[PDB]
């Protein structure tokens, strides 16, 4: 009876599970971006990049549109992908880069997660200057550390990108619906202030997209993108089924990895009177 009761939830999981299963990548899957002769592309072998929406041939990153909300979801860039990663950021005039990987993950060198935004560096012909800005508490002890990345390259227009780094959102978990809302708000506001700057100077659908990544770019990243989607007034009536199905067909079947992460999107939906299932 209740649109958010056990039966609705079970039906939703059922549909999404079949989707994840059928979206699993086969070897040399035509639906997924393939690596360039030996060079490692995917941080995680089974977490691939939908070819049709791929942003760059050498990155595991996808253009994503949930309803009307446009973003870019990617994996934490590998050491070898940094220059291409920075080029994507600059070419997109990235209004905000949201990093949900924890300080502990990036610090552990066994994870091969380069500390590319908290310190300056040079990658290929690109030089990056990192500058610390404000710190915003999101609730429940979760903290957002802000930065600005100035990307310089000979002959290219210099681009500065605001960074929102949630440094203590544990891998494989879901922060509360309340924290998720505070985060979505901060990310959206950060992006809007930047977009406004570009617009005030005289400004493309493929550009000015918020860029979000965690470790694999399918768990924490998906929870945030879903929350950002629900904060967009243009998505009235977009169901939870639609949101998740769209993220999955546009990146991979793992988008919204944990049941606890789906549960946050469901709770947020319930709070808005947003439907869970289609039909
Ligand atoms: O689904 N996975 O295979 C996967 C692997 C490593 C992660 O750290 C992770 O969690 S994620 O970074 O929030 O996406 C998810």
């Amino acid at each position: 009876v209740s649109p958010y009761g056990p039966e609705a939830r079970a039906e939703l999981s059922s549909r999404l599970t079949t989707l994840r299963n059928t979206l699993a990548p086969a070897t040399n899957d035509p639906r997924y971006l393939q690596a360039c002769g030996g060079e490692k592309l995917n941080r995680f072998r089974d977490i691939q990049c939908r070819r049709q929406t791929a942003v760059r041939a050498d990155l595991n990153a996808n253009y994503i549109q949930v309803g009307n909300t446009r973003t870019i979801a990617c994996q934490y860039p590998l050491q070898s992908q940094l220059e291409s990663h920075f080029r994507m950021l600059a070419e997109n005039r990235t209004p905000v880069l949201a990093v949900l990987a924890s300080s502990s993950e990036i610090a552990n060198q066994r994870f091969g997660m380069p500390d590319y935004f908290r310190q300056s560096g040079t990658y290929g012909s690109i030089t990056v200057e990192s500058k610390m800005t404000q710190q915003v508490g999101l609730g429940d002890g979760i903290m957002a550390d802000m930065y600005t990345l100035t990307i310089r390259e000979a002959g290219q227009k210099t681009i500065s990108v605001p960074v929102v780094h949630v440094g203590n959102w544990p891998d494989q978990t879901a922060v509360s619906s309340e924290v998720t809302k505070a985060l979505a708000s901060l990310v959206d506001q950060t992006a809007e202030t930047k977009r406004n700057m570009y617009e005030s100077k005289g400004s493309d659908d493929s550009k000015l997209r918020p860029v979000i990544h965690c470790r694999a770019g399918v768990g924490r990243t998906a929870q945030l993108i879903g929350a950002m989607c629900m904060n967009d007034s243009r998505n009235s009536q977009l169901s939870v089924e639609d949101m998740v199905s769209q993220m999955r067909v546009q990146r991979n079947g793992i988008m919204v990895q944990k049941d606890e992460q789906l549960d946050v999107l469901i709770k947020l939906a319930e709070g808005q009177g947003r439907p869970l299932l289609n039909s």
